[PDB]
This record gives C-alpha cells, sequence and structure tokens, in this order.
C-alpha cells in the first residue's frame, strides 16, 4: 500500500557484462559503478518488499507473440538464455497477489493487459538488477515485472504510458497490505543500436529529458515516436517506460540522485526519486477503488460448481496446466500414453498433481485449479470422449447424465 | 474500406471434430443462411473475432491479440494437425487497424505463425468453401476471455466501435466481413457443467441486434450466471456488433441446442452510417500515422513496424532459436544441415552465411536477433555496430568515448 519512491536506470547488457567480468576496479567502468551507489544504498536501507519492475524484453522471451503491457504474475523468475547461456544468478521471487490486485484495478481502468509466467528475464531486467541488489543467493526483494512492447510499432502513445503509471500508483496504493513498494523504469537513455545511424547519442537531449521527467513530466506527454527517436535514437525512444514509472509517483518528487555516463553506445543514466505522498486525498478512495476493482466478480462466489480461472488459480495451477498443455506436441502426447511414469518422473509436477492426472480425476483437477480446455486436451488425447468428463463432473455417468434433451 | 456486415456463430469444437444425421440437419443449414451471404457478397477479408482455448495462447496470454501474418495453419489441439488448407491473412489491413486502435488508446498484442484452433477453424469449414483454399483473407482478433481479470463488456464494445471506423478508413476500397464468433449459453466445467439458459439466450440475441447498448453493464457475474461461465465469452459478440451500424437488418437467425452448447447464429447486414462520423476518414488516417509521421527523415534508421516484422519473420524466427543451446550448437557445427531443414529462402540463407550485418537490417531482421547471432559466434556487439557504419572496429571504437567490448 506504500510506494516509497522510484528509480530509473539504463538496462544495457554492458552493465551486466562489466559486472560479471568484475571490472568494478577497471578505470573506465569504476566511476560508472559509483553512479549506481546511491540507488543501491537507498534500496538496501528502505528495504522495499517488492519492486514493480518496468523493462522491455529484447526479442528473447517475447517475439512470435508480442504484447504492449505484459504483467508477470508467476511466483518465480530465472535469467533468460540470450544465446550465450543463462547468467549465474538465483531466480527472483514474484508476487502473484500484488500482480493480481494490480491486474484488477488496471482492467477496471480500461487498460488491456497480458499475463505471463514461466518465462525468463533477459538483460532488460537482470542487467541493472544484478548491480542494484545483492544476490549472492537471495534477492532482497520480490518483483512484479511489467514487460513493455516497445520494439514493434505501432506501440502505445507516450501519454498512454504516463496514464498507465497513474492508474498503477493507485492500484499499488490501494493494495490492502502493509508493504513498501519501489518502482523501476529501466532502459534508455539516448542510443541507437541499428542501421548506419548506429552510434547516435545526444547528451543535450538526455539531460533535458531527465530534468523534465523529474520536475515537469506532463510536458513530455505530447512526444511522438518520431520526436523521441530523432532526439534520442530509435531504441532511445524506449524511455517511455521511464514516463510510466514516473506516472506511478507523486506529482512532485525529491530527486535524490542523478548520474550520467556515455562510454560506448549507450548513455548510461540513473535517477533516484523519493516519493512525497499524496497532498490532497485522491478523487477515488482506497476502499472505493478496491470495490470497483472486483466489481466484475462481485457475487461470483455464490455460484457453486464454478471455479473461475483468475490469476491466483492460474498461478496455483501453472505447473499442471503447462504439463497438460504440452499435449499439443506430438512426442509428448505419445509418451503421455507410452510412458506416463517416465513423463511423470522427468516432470516438476508435485506427486499430488501426478495422481490427479493418473486417476483421470476430472472435477478433482477442476477443483485443484486445472483449466478445462487442458482437460479437453487430455480426454481427446487419452481417447476419452469429452462428455465422459462432463458426466464425471456432475457425479453421474455417461448414460444417466446424457438425459437432458 | 466498406464493411458488408457481421455474422455471429458458435465455435463449439464438435461442430467440426466429428462432423467432417436427423438431429444436426436443422442447424447444419441453419448455418447456410449466412453461408449464402458469404458466397454472394464475397468479402475480400473477414475480420474474425474468436478466442483461443488455451492451445496457442497460454504461458503468455493477452486480451486483444491481433494476427498480423500472411498464412494461418490449423492449430494441433492434441487431436493432431487437422487437414485443412492454410488460409491467407491480411498484414496490410492488420497493420492499418493496429494504428487506429493504438491511436484510440487500445493496448494490443501482435502475433504470427501460430495455429488457429477450433475457435476459428471449426466453424469456418462450415461457413466457407474450403476446397483448395478459402474465399477470403482473414484478420484474426484472438481475444483473451478465459483468465480474469479480462476487459469489460463496455471495453469489448468500444473496441468494435473503434474497429469499425478503423476498417472504414482503410484507403483500399475492398469489402470486409466481421465475424463475432463465440457462445452461446453453456458451461463446460465444475458441476454446473451442463448449465444452459435460453430465456436469456433469446433475450440476448434480440437485444444484441436491436438494443445492444443495454448490454453494456453486464458484469462477468450477471453474464456467467445467466449463461454459464464459458457462456460469458459472448462479449466477443458485442465487439462484433460494435463494428456495425447502430441500426441493422437481421437477415437470418438460427438456433437449436443439442448437447452442451447453445449453437446460435445471427446474420447482420450493415446499413449506412447514422450521421457522418465526427472525424473524417482522412483525418483518421492522419491521426493513425501521426506517431511515426516523418520518421523517413531519420537516416540510417529502419523502424520495426508490422510490415517489417511480417517481411522479416522467417529469418527473424529462425535467428530467434539461437536462444536454444541445441539449435545454436548445430548452427555453429553443421550450419548447412540446419539451412536445408529450415524454411529460409536462398537469400535469407546467404545473409546469415555471409555474416551480412547491414544487409540483415535492411532486409527486416531486427537488431536483437543479430545481437544473439554475434554472441553465438563468439564475436560481439561492437563488430556489428562497426559493420553497420562500414568502419573497421578500431576506427569505430574511435567514435566512442571509451573502448569496451561485450556480448
Ligand atoms: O550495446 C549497447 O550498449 C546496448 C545493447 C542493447 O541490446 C540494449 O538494449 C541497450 O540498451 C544497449
Ligand atoms: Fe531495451
Ligand atoms: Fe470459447
Amino acid at each position: 500500500a506504500k510506494i516509497i519512491g522510484g528509480f530509473a536506470v539504463s538496462h544495457t547488457p554492458t552493465i551486466a557484462f562489466a559486472h560479471d567480468a568484475n571490472k568494478y576496479d577497471d578505470p573506465v567502468w569504476a566511476p560508472i559503478f559509483q553512479g549506481f551507489e546511491p540507488v543501491k544504498q537507498w534500496l538496501a536501507e528502505q528495504k522495499p518488499d517488492v519492486t514493480f519492475y518496468v523493462y522491455n524484453d529484447h526479442m528473447t522471451s517475447f517475439f512470435e507473440h508480442y504484447s504492449h503491457f505484459a504483467l508477470g504474475v508467476g511466483e518465480e523468475y530465472s535469467p533468460a538464455d540470450e544465446g550465450g547461456g543463462q547468467r549465474d544468478l538465483p531466480p527472483i521471487k514474484g508476487d502473484p497477489e500484488l500482480a493480481k490486485h494490480i491486474a484488477e484495478c488496471l482492467v477496471a481502468d480500461e487498460f488491456d493487459l497480458a499475463y505471463w509466467q514461466g518465462m525468463g528475464l533477459d538483460h532488460g531486467a537482470f542487467s541493472p538488477l544484478s548491480v542494484l541488489l545483492p544476490h549472492e543467493h537471495g534477492w532482497p526483494c520480490r518483483i512484479v515485472p511489467l514487460q513493455c512492447g516497445v520494439l514493434q510499432h505501432p506501440i502505445p502513445k507516450a501519454r498512454r504510458f504516463w496514464n498507465f503509471g497513474r492508474s498503477l500508483r493507485r492500484a499499488i496504493q490501494s493494495y490492502p497490505r502493509d508493504i513498501k513498494v519501489a518502482i523501476a523504469g529501466t532502459g534508455g537513455l539516448s542510443h541507437q543500436v541499428h542501421g548506419e545511424r548506429a552510434g547516435f547519442n545526444n547528451t543535450e537531449w538526455d539531460m533535458e529529458f531527465m530534468e523534465r521527467l523529474a520536475n515537469d513530466p506532463e510536458s513530455l506527454l505530447g512526444a511522438t515516436v518520431t520526436d523521441l527517436a530523432k532526439k534520442g535514437g530509435w531504441e532511445g525512444a524506449e524511455v517511455v517506460m521511464w514516463l510510466l514509472m514516473r506516472g506511478a509517483l507523486s506529482p512532485e518528487v525529491k530527486t535524490l540522485h542523478q548520474s550520467y555516463f556515455l562510454p560506448s553506445m549507450t548513455a548510461i543514466a540513473t535517477m533516484l526519486f523519493e516519493d512525497q505522498g499524496d497532498a490532497a486525498p485522491p478523487a477515488e478512495s482506497d476502499e472505493a477503488l478496491r470495490a470497483r476493482a472486483k466489481r466484475e466478480l462481485a457475487g461470483v462466489e455464490e455460484i457453486e460448481g464454478t471455479y473461475p480461472f483468475t490469476i491466483d488459480r492460474a498461478v496455483k495451477g501453472f505447473r499442471i496446466n503447462h504439463f497438460l498443455h504440452r499435449l499439443i506436441e506430438p512426442d509428448f502426447r505419445k509418451r503421455f500414453v507410452e510412458d506416463p511414469e517416465g513423463l511423470f518422473a522427468e516432470s516438476d509436477l508435485t506427486e499430488e498433481e501426478k495422481s490427479l492426472i493418473r486417476n483421470r480425476d476430472w472435477i478433482g483437477m477442476i477443483h485443484y485449479g486445472v483449466i478445462f480446455f487442458m482437460l479437453e486436451k487430455m480426454a481427446a488425447v487419452l481417447g476419452i470422449g469429452n462428455i465422459d468428463v462432463y458426466a464425471a463432473f456432475r457425479g453421474l455417468s455417461v448414460p444417466e447424465f446424457q438425459k437432458t434433451r
């Protein structure tokens, strides 16, 4: 319920790479690292429970299917493979509950989202994180990653990133739980990493954009992709994610820190923002917001024989829904039947999940949090005609249940 | 550029799974009184609104996933690759619709090369002659109706409201049909599994056609209670109705409830426009192009727009698999055997084989696929940059404040 502040930081893989090579001591990289030191410190003192983390994936985990606002709702995240292997970093915990709360308020505010789990985080996330948080086995905090689809145009408008940040603030604030949340906007600043114009930077624009972001962010909201990429480089236009983190903060903020270094392709920059509360008590109340947020599933509880597939359910059921979803592959539905206890043994399903499938436990799996269309897959794959399932749901068997027409 | 009108139709899987009989015979040709209209009007494209049933959209799942690619094969739903011919898509129209939508502040998703499940194909091989190919091209709007929160009914409606005039402003004078696939009242889960309700179905069908704005307050509860949980997907129907005239003509209307799902059907015929729209079709086209207007004035810069992604897809998809240690190992060891197995045209092979960095960018490869390719080959980003600038690596490193290297 408590937004403590927000920070902005580049997510260049060079950060990740200078870190892993331990060039902390090296003449080029050394002062760039003390650039992060105030944010690193501020994070270790404030000790937020969760960092709501805004980044973009770089056609690693997001390519053939590519969304604008992709809220990670899973309980855990590992480093992606970007063609060199995963980096040596412990997985970092998610926060499905808060993700669920945010998901709800954001849809109430007519933002069309996407939800995702299981998939790695590429340099977009773990590059500056590996440097801002100690991780020699556990990350100090949890994350709710929002990956943004900023590479494939048309992408959302600048004003739309800002307005997302705005609703985002009040969702986070209205979360009825006593936690500290930090907000990160990552990417930028100036840089262009493709075509004959590769190499482009613009320190003048970088410094203008940051002071405006800090002290007059509504002034940026009219900026087109063309504006932002003419001043900032094509890939520099990803700084709209900075606009979103800024939109999640108090109108006025205390800029505790700013740093800037431009050794190579990327203007490596860092801002820390201290949140300053709400001046006036806001136009919708915390409780009215919580109301309007689950207004769509208000009363849904009193419809029994009904297990709505919401995010908590989806997370609870993620392992088994994913295993049963893998039936659409040929060599998986084929050993689903030729070697179940071999497919089971190499799985990461709990024993309870194996036996639920084993028993052909139809309403058991629905109860557990298995979505039916995964069963619809299982029944067809095991040859079991679909309305054997609908019968076992209600208690009846095929012939007695059949009676309705 | 002109919408001929929409058809609502259940995308029940048993319409197809078995079918391709005295009980189905009445619905079966309760289907052709919209089939007629598909054959005599012959729309150039059909904007098809359905939902994937956790086949193609699952681990990463979105609310309005616009299909932007050129061909769509049937999705293997576990019951194997259903024998149907690859239907064509419409990237040019898909691109244009995205721009109007994003300008009207609808957050989208884009996708390519993934199968359509029964939600599309099952009722398609039933409304459309699919002999050797399909009469029209398709723009598939895959909706995300299974995992709450999901967009409001209001939101579904307004999408269709934007969708309509996004299609009206498409500068090509072609004709577009609008499929509002889905429904009706059923429930295929829980022990409510078998719930139906037709004193609702009928009132829903009647109000959808003549007073649709009275459906813009139905919560999921109000919906799932009146129609079953999975029945609540009919907000998709509202989206489709969104894209048509405020006043319409019920050319047809089927119904008959066999097993689980109320198999309905509602042929609409678009009338004119109520009054001339508030924004002009030129003014819309301008506003949809405003974000990137003048981007061609930026030199050495190749925006990765939807057309570029479609153009670059095979080679971008192929380069993407470098993230798998098995693929990327063959890539290094026996590249030609990978090439031969691939579906890469002969120039796409050569671009990659020649390490032609600048060519790949010109062609449509997005940089971050090259960034991987560099790493796979144990060379770095700098080399790629230098190659773009047509400079040696030390001469390019000179243009930077410091000289670092990385992967
Ligand atoms: O070469 C770089 O500095 C660079 C590479 C990236 O892939 C990237 O996202 C970035 O922000 C910077
Ligand atoms: Fe990025
Ligand atoms: Fe459906």
